[PDB]
């Protein structure tokens, strides 16, 4: 049974809610962004109308192969009616395709999910400036002060300045990147540009990144692995037995391996600086961990919710725990105090 917080209430709407079979009275079904946990459930034989973004229209389409008949795409920044309700699309600064939906009910209210987002203060000079949002459904994964990281921004000055003096030490050292999923493609395809690379990959993946409306990606990226000295990788072989195998089937062309590994936040984030991050190294392989998050900080996440003053949050992660609903509404009380709404 679909949960009350995938509900958006005067509607016939539900969001990210594909694994709970048919809903009842579920008129539409929107899709936030293309990512496991909230695709869950679709497939060319779901049989009613999904709304979202032209990107992740493209990857139902060619990966999950849904029939074209139920795949609505919805331009950004564009007011739209969808089943009698106006609705806006909205940039998350997630993945690539991942969008908040605005709904404008019909007695007034207006509602905002952000699905999975990266909270900016560009945001604040969206379409969301001209009204107020009565209630928010928020993305709260990192909703605790602990969780600090640095911008993208640094973590990709971090990556290129290491990978761009690495192989130029040494010619014959093989860059490798870890993924699972779509989002953080900036990681491998800074360090291509600076070696002067494609990236190599799977067909699979290739596959899915020739669905993302990147710019000139023809020229960024390939399936001859032979030909590229940036190799993408499913990150579970991001390890030391992975990648000496790895550095087995390339035929003596290369000799070393320097690898990164894309994690949200780790614990070492409260300790450590990114200029000061080192790698794990056994013998020619050295792994770097860096922090590139896809989700909003816990300062870039209160300073959003203290500029929207929302009156009323319904948090979207985390939500299994008492601790950890307590630890939310503890926070939320403190913002609204602090701020005077
Ligand atoms: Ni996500």
């Amino acid at each position: 049974t679909c949960p009350f917080y995938k509900k958006i209430p005067g509607t016939g709407f539900t969001v990210d809610a594909f694994q709970y079979g048919v809903v009842e009275g579920c008129t539409a079904y929107f899709l936030t962004h293309f990512h496991s946990d909230h695709y869950a459930g679709l497939s060319k034989h779901f049989t009613f109308p999904v709304y979202c973004s032209e990107i992740t229209g493209n990857l139902l389409k060619n990966k999950l192969h849904v029939q074209e008949q139920y795949i609505h795409p919805l331009p950004l920044d564009t007011e739209c009616i969808v089943n009698g309700v106006k609705v806006v699309l909205l940039d998350a600064n997630h993945c690539p395709g991942a969008v908040m939906i605005l709904f404008y009910l019909p007695n007034g209210t207006v509602i905002l999910h952000t699905g999975d987002f990266r909270a900016d203060p560009s945001m604040e000079r969206s379409l969301l400036a001209d009204q107020k949002v009565h209630m928010l459904y928020l993305d709260t994964t990192y909703c605790s002060p602990e969780y600090t990281f640095p911008s993208q921004q640094e973590v990709i000055r971090f990556a290129i300045n290491t990978a761009f003096e690495a192989v130029t030490l040494n010619p014959h050292a093989l860059v490798v990147c870890g993924t699972y999923s779509i989002g953080k493609e900036k990681v491998f395809l800074a360090i291509a540009d600076v070696l002067g690379s494609k990236v190599g990959m799977s067909q699979e993946k290739y596959k899915t990144l020739q669905c993302l409306n990147i710019p000139e990606i023809n020229s960024l990226i390939t399936t001859d692995m032979c030909s590229s000295l940036v190799h993408l990788l499913p990150m579970m072989q991001i390890n030391f037995k992975g990648l000496q195998s790895h550095l087995k089937k390339c035929g003596g062309k290369y000799n070393q391996i320097l690898a990164f590994r894309p994690t949200g936040w780790t614990h070492s984030n409260k300790f450590t600086r990114i200029a000061d991050v080192i790698p794990q190294t056994k013998g020619n392989i050295s792994i770097y961990g860096i922090p590139y998050s896809e989700h909003s900080s816990y300062l870039e996440m209160k300073r959003f919710v203290q500029w929207l003053k929302p009156q009323k949050i319904i948090p979207t992660v985390n939500v299994g725990t008492w601790k950890s609903r307590s630890t939310m509404e503890k926070y939320f009380r403190e913002w609204k105090l602090e701020a005077g709404y």
